């Protein structure tokens, strides 16, 4: 019935939060909360800007090696209790020229909302 | 526990059969499975190679004015009605395609509510 159930007001409300949470680690560099949020899994996937990286163990790797943006458009959506998405397009000043999207699917885990797939690309327009 | 109801088996192999119908009908052209197998939803959404797209009927009206080899494949399921299914590509030998999309199972079956496309170095 999960069509049923879509954008549910106090799930809906709670997965925005914890997405707006990820947006300020990352435009602070928060490493440790930008992990935190992330499905701490092998199947876990991140298809970044410059790089693919498969499992939880990768991305956190990556994430200690690795700022600011404005978010034009926003679309999170909930299904049932337990899922969502959260597409965002995005720019920079750095560059004008492209436009930035990035998509996450979330998961109520047992430890609260992670995000188990994420991708993120910036294209012209 | 969701945790514990990943990729089951009779959950991945229905959703991987109907990705399989996609990837048939992208390479085909065949616009209406395309269609089909989104979700009729004005929430669901298509962040292309080259454009972005909000809505199903916009979705559906870029499809009607639009060969690959799949690199690597990842195919999750968490309980009995939610997956993702995440691909690489290559056509252009300097890039590599990524293909994101998560399914939900409704009424008329699994449809695809989101999906990114892009192409990297």
């Amino acid at each position: 019935m999960l069509e049923m159930q879509i954008n549910l007001p106090e799930v809906h409300a709670e997965v925005t939060a914890q997405f707006v949470r990820y947006e300020k680690a990352l435009t602070s560099n928060d490493t440790a909360v930008l992990n935190e949020l992330f499905w701490n899994s092998p199947q876990t996937l991140r298809y970044g800007a410059t790089e693919n990286l498969y499992g939880y163990e990768a991305i956190a790797g990556f994430r200690a090696t690795r700022l600011e943006r404005e978010i034009v458009r926003t679309v999170i959506t909930t299904y049932g209790h337990d899922f969502a998405t959260a597409n965002i397009e995005f720019r920079r000043l750095s560059h004008s020229q492209l436009t930035g999207r990035q998509s996450q699917t979330w998961m109520r885990t047992s430890q609260g909302w992670r995000v188990v797939a994420a991708h993120v690309s910036l294209i012209a327009l």
